[PDB]
């Protein structure tokens, strides 16, 4: 497995979770109503080391860019700025956000030609399925 099999465009199938993991990280009611009915592409692209993953939805577009390895300050699709930094390991790109004494992990990995993304926090689990598209 390597993180060039995670390129490309990707639509939202299935969401289990997302708004229990929502309500852990304190979001309010505009941004979870709009979690809840948007069906989002996520687009990712890597250059070795530089990954770029964008969000896309009629509702809100969002995207960071960031170098495999390093801590950056990302600003959340929920408004939180955290550090992050984004590794490929074990055949999955993981994704660890610390912010104000508290840690969330996303992980992307491809499981029988999806796209499938978890999401936790305090043991709050999400998992979002996503199909390749054109
Ligand atoms: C603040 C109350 O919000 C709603 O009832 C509601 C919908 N329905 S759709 C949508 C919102 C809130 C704002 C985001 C989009
Ligand atoms: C964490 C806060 O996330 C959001 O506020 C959020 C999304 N988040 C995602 O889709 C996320 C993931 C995914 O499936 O790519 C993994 C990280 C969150 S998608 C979307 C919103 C809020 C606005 C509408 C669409
Ligand atoms: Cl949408």
């Amino acid at each position: 497995a390597t993180v060039q099999q995670l390129e490309g465009r990707w639509r939202l199938v299935d969401s289990k979770g997302f708004d229990e993991y929502m309500k852990e990280l304190g979001v309010g009611i505009a941004l979870r109503k709009m979690g809840a009915m948007a069906k989002p592409d996520c687009i990712i692209t890597c250059d070795g080391k530089n990954l770029t993953i964008k969000t896309e939805s009629t509702l809100k577009t969002t995207q960071f860019s960031c170098t495999l390895g390093e801590k950056f300050e990302e600003t959340t699709a929920d408004g939180r700025k955290t550090q992050t930094v984004c590794n490929f390991t074990d055949g999955a790109l993981v994704q660890h956000q610390e912010w104000d004494g508290k840690e969330s992990t996303i992980t992307r990995k491809l499981k029988d030609g999806k796209l499938v993304v978890e999401c936790v926090m305090n043991n709050v689990t999400c998992t979002r399925i996503y199909e390749k598209v054109e």
